[PDB]
């Protein structure tokens, strides 16, 4: 549960609101081709994001 | 080219950043199963980014 264990996980929320927040840009702009791959960037890194919530979180 | 449009390439760039800080910090930690995620993960923004850099210019 070390100091380093929780700036990890928190990264990895991070990067997922990012991918998320960057996806609803993209949708704004009407970019359909990067806001499809963002879509999927952002599946990606919500499951990156669960893989260490069970392995970091307390 | 469009103010929005830069916005959007700089996030993807930002975002494509923070899973190499993430990669070297999941290897820091010996947790291998994360960043063998964070890695491909890397890639897959490598692709957005690209993406966009192509269309935003």
């Amino acid at each position: 549960g070390t100091k380093q264990e929780k700036t990890a996980l928190n990264m990895a929320r991070y990067i997922r609101s990012q991918t998320l927040t960057l996806l609803e840009k993209l949708n704004e702009l009407d970019a359909d081709e990067q806001a499809d791959i963002c879509e999927s960037l952002h599946d990606h890194a919500d499951e990156l994001y669960r893989s260490c919530l069970a392995r970091f979180g307390d």
